[PDB]
């Protein structure tokens, strides 16, 4: 169930987009091509549908996880407005969760990460507005620092571009 009376598909295409920018697994790999699927957003599918999980994740790794000199492109709101992990970014992310009654619940990653501040748009798009631009010196970054993830990035871009 998505709903059955209100036209099309942004919160559902934004739960895609944290889904993408996840660690990636049997599941989330699963749940997206489906959302994908569901939401028809269809080439972004096959790439998804098709793709070696074991490589998939390294790059994810090599481009988010591990410090190679430092991680490629870290997925985290700190780190590209203010320039380490774990700054204001995250308190003001986390004290906006909250301020939505949204409870955090998590555990591995600052509140600030792109793939969390997702799944919170994805309830509240209203506020997109907001975390865009970040969402974007991001979404180039990726696109630009490698392979197969670059496919969505751009596809994001291309998506908040318009």
């Amino acid at each position: 169930r998505e709903n059955l009376y209100f036209q099309g598909h942004m919160r559902e295409h934004l739960k895609l987009f944290s889904l993408i920018f996840s660690y990636p697994d049997e599941d989330k790999l699963g749940k997206a091509i489906a959302l994908a699927e569901g939401i028809g957003l269809t080439e972004i599918a096959q790439t998804l549908k098709q793709v070696d999980i074991e490589a998939l994740q390294v790059e994810y790794t090599s481009l988010f996880i591990s410090s190679h000199p430092s991680v490629p492109c870290p997925p985290y709101q700190s780190y590209f407005e203010e320039g380490s992990v774990y700054g204001k970014a995250s308190l003001r992310a986390a004290e906006l969760y909250s301020k939505y009654g949204l409870n955090y619940v998590y555990e591995s990653e600052p509140p600030d990460h792109i793939s969390v501040e997702l799944e919170f748009l994805s309830m509240n798009p209203e506020l997109l507005s907001d975390f865009r631009d970040w969402f974007l010196e991001f979404a180039k970054c990726v696109e630009e620092k490698s392979e197969i993830y670059a496919t969505f990035a751009r596809a994001f871009r291309k998506f908040l571009e318009k």
